[PDB]
Order: structure tokens, then C-alpha cells, then sequence
């Protein structure tokens, strides 16, 4: 059913086609996978008159195109390169349907592009329609992305309304697959008072099987919220959060999701918190390096601990444990990190233990990675 023009374009018959040559076929091209991309790349360098001619053929079906798999990109580009009254015309079609679009797969991207390029007075009239269903949007598969956009670029009063909607549900929404992204953006972009209240909510003692903080640290989605809370919490609330983390470090370094929080503390935390984590895995480097989840924790300890702590962690393996670790799929990366970070006096000891197995390492998958990394310092 395609026109001969669109079929020729898809078959690469017109290498230098222009927007003027597809007049009368803009709707057909916008709904085609390759024709839509043609309008996109051309929409950025055409005169406003040429854009207006393209805009004329899609105005009546603009609301249809906003949810189309391929036509929505043409609507997005008109927000990114169209004139003022064109964006006001597109925004007028969205008025009354902001909720319906924000919940759609491609409509949520049209809503984001709209709030990004339309004047502020139209952003306000559009974001006020979002505040009516904030609780519904933060948990939606696509509505949460619109709420995140307001938390990153909206007005502080708009962010306060979103924070107030999250208040009292911080624990539950942190564990939600999509609301966790919204809760994290609140901790990042709310005021220091608002985010201190949100952090304080999960710092309260509850009667649940685990504390609110410990439950979040081991949760699939809420642990990403804990990491952001650790970054921004004031020293008072920070000591409370880190205290709960230290009480469960042994389980967290091996948990499927808790190990990420431990890694975050090792990368960005205070040296005192890093030292207590190093002290916990100290004595178990061999076992934890072969663990599918705890191996990345041990690797971060070798990378971020102090020189004296690294010396003890590295010497613990040298007294063989290195052979078992080089043959392991997870512990292999721990050995390579130890070679890079060890002081030259201790690196000689590590390379002296790897030396008897050099001829056998090439059989293992990562043995090449070990030999190529040994070549950087061995006998140099």
C-alpha cells in the first residue's frame, strides 16, 4: 500500500532526497520506520517555511502521531526545532490529555520533550495537570519518567508537591520497580530539609522483620536509594544510616543486592567506613573472592583501602591461594587488581607466587589477561 515515493526511498533510489520532494506524503513517511527518520534528520536544517509545510500535513493527526511508534519522533523534533506557535499548537492538543500521554510508551517521551522546549507558562499549565495524579504517575512504567523530569528541571514548588506525595511511603515506594527512580530523584533534588525528612522516615525504628534501612539495602530497587541517601545525608543522619550498614556487613557483602551498597561505600565513603568494611572481609579474601557476589566487594577493597590495609589483604593470599584464585572465574579479577596496586616490594612477592604457574595459565580463559598484566611489571 506504500506510495512509489516511500518504496523508492526505502530501496535507496533517492540518496539526496529533500523534504520538498515528499509533499503530500508526510503522514505516510512519519508513520514509516525509515521515512520518519528521514523527516527527523532533515527537520533540523530546513527553513521555518519548509517546517511549516511539514507541520501542516501532521497537525490534524498530531495527537495520533504522539503515540505512534515512529510518528512520535517527528512530534519530538518539532518541539526541538519548530517555531513558537507550532509548539503552542502541539501543546494545545496535549491539554486535557497529559495524563493519558504520560502513561503511554511513546507519549511519555512527547511529554518530556514538550516540557523541555515550550515556554514556562505552558510548562506550568502542563505540570499542574500532572500534580493531580502524582501518586499514579510515580508507579507507572512510563509515568515515572515524566515525574523524574520535573524533579530534575521543574520548579522547587513542583518538586515539593512530589516530595509531599512520597512522604509517608518512602519505604514501600523505594522497593517499587519504577517508583524507586522517583524516590532517588527526590533525595537528589529536594531541599536539604525535605530530603532530611525523607531520610528520617526510614531511620525510624519499626517492628518489621528487618529495619527499614537494612530492608532497603538488601532490596533489588531500594538499595539504589540507600546509596543516594548516604551521599547527601547530614553527619547526624549519616552516622545512623552507616551504623545500620555496619551491623549487617557480613550478610550485605554476599547478598545479591546488598553488595552494591558496600561497593558504593568503598568507592565514595569516608576512610573510616572503608576500614570497617576491609576489616570485615579481612580473613576471608580467598572464600569471598570465589563468591559470585562478594568477589566485587573484595576487588573494591583492594582498590580503595589504605596502603597498610592493602598490604595485609594481599599478604593474606600469598601465604597456594593465588593459584586457586587465578583459576576461578570471579577471584581472577581480584588477583589482577592486587598486581596493579601492590607496592613494588610486595608486587615482587605476588609475581613470585604466580611464577611457577605461568606455563599453565594460558589454558584458562583469563590467563591471558594475567600474563598481559604481568608483562607490565614482571622483571622490569
Amino acid at each position: 500500500g506504500r506510495s512509489r515515493l516511500l518504496e523508492d526511498f526505502r530501496n535507496n533510489r533517492y540518496p539526496n532526497l529533500q523534504l520538498r520532494e515528499i509533499a503530500g506524503h508526510i503522514m505516510e513517511f512519519s508513520q514509516d520506520q525509515h521515512g520518519s527518520r528521514f523527516i527527523q534528520l532533515k527537520l533540523e536544517r530546513a527553513t521555518p517555511a519548509e517546517r511549516q509545510l511539514v507541520f501542516n500535513e501532521i497537525l490534524q493527526a498530531a495527537y495520533q502521531l504522539m503515540v505512534d511508534v515512529f510518528g512520535n519522533y517527528v512530534i519530538q523534533k518539532f518541539f526541538e526545532f519548530g517555531s513558537l506557535e507550532q509548539k503552542l499548537a502541539l501543546a494545545e492538543r496535549i491539554r486535557g490529555h497529559v495524563l493519558s500521554l504520560a502513561l503511554q510508551m511513546y507519549g511519555c517521551r512527547v511529554i518530556q520533550k514538550a516540557l523541555e522546549f515550550i515556554p514556562s507558562d505552558q510548562q506550568n499549565e502542563m505540570v499542574r495537570e500532572l500534580h493531580q495524579h502524582t501518586e499514579q504517575l510515580v508507579q507507572d512504567q512510563y509515568g515515572n519518567y515524566v515525574i523524574q523530569h520535573v524533579l530534575e528541571h521543574g520548579r522547587p514548588e513542583d518538586k515539593s508537591k512530589i516530595v509531599a506525595e512520597i512522604r509517608g511511603n518512602v519505604l514501600v515506594l523505594s522497593q517499587h520497580k519504577f517508583a524507586s527512580n522517583v524516590v532517588e530523584k527526590c533525595v537528589t533534588h529536594a531541599s536539604r530539609t525535605e530530603r532530611a525528612v525523607l531520610i528520617d522516615e526510614v531511620c525510624t525504628m519499626n517492628d518489621g522483620p528487618h529495619s527499614a534501612l537494612y530492608t532497603m539495602m538488601k532490596d533489588q530497587y531500594a538499595n539504589y536509594v540507600v546509596q543516594k541517601m548516604i551521599d547527601v545525608a547530614e553527619p547526624g543522619q549519616r552516622k545512623i544510616v552507616m551504623h545500620e550498614l555496619h551491623q549487617h556487613t557480613e550478610q550485605l557483602v554476599q547478598d545479591q543486592y546488598g553488595n552494591y551498597v558496600i561497593q558504593h561505600v568503598l568507592e565514595h565513603g569516608r576512610p573510616e567506613d572503608k576500614s570497617k568494611i576491609v576489616a570485615e572481609i579481612r580473613g576471608n579474601v580467598l572464600v569471598l573472592s570465589q563468591h559470585k557476589f562478594a568477589s566485587n566487594v573484595v576487588e573494591k577493597c583492594v582498590t580503595h583501602a589504605s596502603r597498610t590495609e592493602r598490604a595485609v589483604l594481599i599478604d593474606e593470599v600469598c601465604t597456594s591461594a593465588l593459584y586457586t584464585m587465578m583459576k576461578d572465574q570471579y577471584a581472577n579479577y581480584v588477583v589482577q587488581k592486587m598486581i596493579d596496586v601492590a607496592e613494588p616490594g610486595q608486587r615482587k612477592i605476588v609475581m613470585h607466587k604466580i611464577r611457577p604457574h605461568i606455563a599453565t595459565l594460558r589454558k584458562y580463559t583469563y590467563g591471558k589477561h594475567i600474563l598481559a598484566k604481568l608483562e607490565k611489571y614482571y622483571m622490569k
